[PDB]
């Protein structure tokens, strides 16, 4: 007679490859800075506000300071380099299935 | 006669790589500074404000701080390097299925 | 006659690879600073205000100082460096499923 | 005659790698600093308010400060690194099943 | 002819792999600071507040201090290294399955 | 009868004022040089070869040598000077008879 | 009825005023050099090679010599100088005779 | 009825002032060099070389050598200077006569 | 009848004021040098060779060495004066009479 | 009838005032050297090489040497002078007659 079918299939952030796979290297002589910034931010946020209020969703962020007033260097900087990475591969198969599947019904 | 089906199917973050591997090297001679910076963040906030009152949200985020006031080097500085990495690799499968399915009814 | 099916299914953070494998070297003459910050953060916070009241959710985050207000080098700072890692490898399946099945009804 | 059916499956932080194994190496001349910050951290906060009140969900945060007034070298600061790590491996399966199944009614 | 079937399933943290294992090594000549942090943390917070009151939910934090006023090094500060690691490994499955499984009604 | 009369008055180097009264003042920042080269050097040779023979007056001189390879100066050579001679003199009869006399015969 | 009269007067240096009265003064901040050099020097020589030989007269001179290879200054040379002399002199005849008389005969 | 006189009147270095009086003052801050080098030499040789033979009159002279290989000065070098001579002098007659006198006859 | 008169009247370095009087200061801050050098050196040599041989007259000379091969200031040098002389002198005949006489015959 | 009269009046180094008053003041911070050198020397030699034979007239000389191979002053060098000499004096005749007669006959 009645019937009623709510199907609210909610989805987010699936399958997602996000990672991040780096050789980093860092050969100064004198005084330098390096920053690497990857935050990697996944979120899913809800607010409902049904009557008075506040909803203050404040999430703090990221803060990298480097500061430095005096910096002296009062003689001499070398930096005599042979090599770094002196690979020798003398010797592949990746199959990234990523499937989903709603089969419904 | 009378029938009602709520499948509210509520669902995040899944099957996610967020994670990075990374070799990470640092060779100065004089005073340097890296900084690698990757706060892997997964959040699922739900707040609801049903009547009056607050929601003061509020996470802390990162702070990273190098101060240096005074900073001297009064002579050589230096850096003979003659390698880093001597890899001698003389010899892959990766069958990463990220396999999801909902077969409903 | 008369039925209520609710099938509230919730999920999430779900097989979510986010650890992070990584060489991490750190090789100065002088005096240098190196700071790796990966905080992984997983959360799932439900606040519901429903009269009068406050939801103060505040979580503390990160703080990394390196403060340093005099700091000398009156002589000379040298580093001869031959390798780091001399690695010989001499001679791989990684069958990493990641699977999830809802066969409902 | 009349039924409710009411499957409030809730779910969360599963089967989900964090951790982060690395080895860490630390070879300075002079005086220097590392510091490397992972607090792995996983939560699951639910706040209801259901009447006036408070709720300061204040969790600390890490806090890491190196401070250092004051600091010399008078004289020569030298390093010299034959090697690290001299590894020879003369001569892999990791079948890393991640299963889940709801198999319902 | 009536009936309720309420199956409130909760579930969190669970196969969740967050251990750490890590070769830390640290070789300084002078004086130098290595600060590894990496806290574990595992919770799951249920602040209910039914009348009036107050949730003063404040777990306390980490907090790791270096100070140091004065320091000095009035000569040479030498450090001469061969090696640190000679591994010499001359010859692996790890069937990790983590499995989970509701097979209901 | 006879007479000879042989008066040989031979004189040299009579009443000879050669002295020098100096006041000598020297105020560097820096790295400097004065030389003041006054020898007073009076002299009467008679070197008579009557036969053969040689006559080898050599008399040594003066060597004056200031040799400096390498000087430095890193930083800041200030001098502030207020005065060198505050002299205050709130008060001369110099009769210098350099006299002679031959009254012979 | 026969006379030889032979007045050989030889007469050398006299009278002669050769001192020198003098203030020096030499204030430095860095590293300077100061050289007075006065020999005074009187000399009467008399060499008389009748016959075969040899007259070697070789007096030595004088020898000053401020050798100085490496010198540093590797921060700040200062050198705040109010006064050096403060005479206050709050009250002359010098009647130098210099007599010489040959009454002869 | 014969006669021979011979008045051979020799005479040298007579009332001959040479000395020298002097203040002499040295306020370095850093490493200086101050030589005053003053040697009154008063000589009369004689040398008669009357058949074969040698006069090897080699007299020996000042020899002042300073030889500083490595001189540093790795901080500040001050010096406050009030006052060095505060002299007050609050109240002369030099009948200096240098009488000669050769009244022969 | 016959009368031989040899008045052979030899006479040196008579009524010489050679001598030196003088103040001596020295206040340095870090590593200096004062060399007074004033030999009053007086003479008188007669060689005379009347047949075959030699003469070796070799006098010594002065040899005032100061070598200094390392030296280091591996911190300040402060030297504050306030004074140094402080005389106060709160109230002169010098008759030098230099005489000679030859009243012969 | 015959007379031979011979007056060989020889005279040196007569009357002479070679001697030195001399304050002498040495205040240093650090290592310094102060050398007064002042060999007073009076001589008269007399070498009459008659036949065959030598004169090895070799007197030695002075030789001072301050050697130093290594010297350190690894920490602060102060010297704070309030005065030296504070002499008050609150109140001459030098009649110095250097006389010399020859009155022969």
């Amino acid at each position: 007679k009645v019937q009623i079918i709510n199907k609210k299939l909610d989805l987010s952030n699936v399958q997602s490859k996000c990672g991040s796979k780096d050789n980093i290297k860092h050969v100064p002589g004198g005084g330098s800075v390096q920053i690497v910034y990857k935050p990697v931010d996944l979120s899913k946020v809800t607010s409902k506000c049904g009557s008075l209020g506040n909803i203050h969703h404040k999430p703090g962020g990221g803060q990298v300071e480097v500061k430095s007033e005096k910096l002296d260097f009062k003689d001499r900087v070398q930096s005599k380099i042979g090599s770094l990475d002196n690979i020798t591969h003398v010797p592949n198969k990746k199959i990234e299935t990523h499937k989903l599947t709603f089969r419904e019904n």
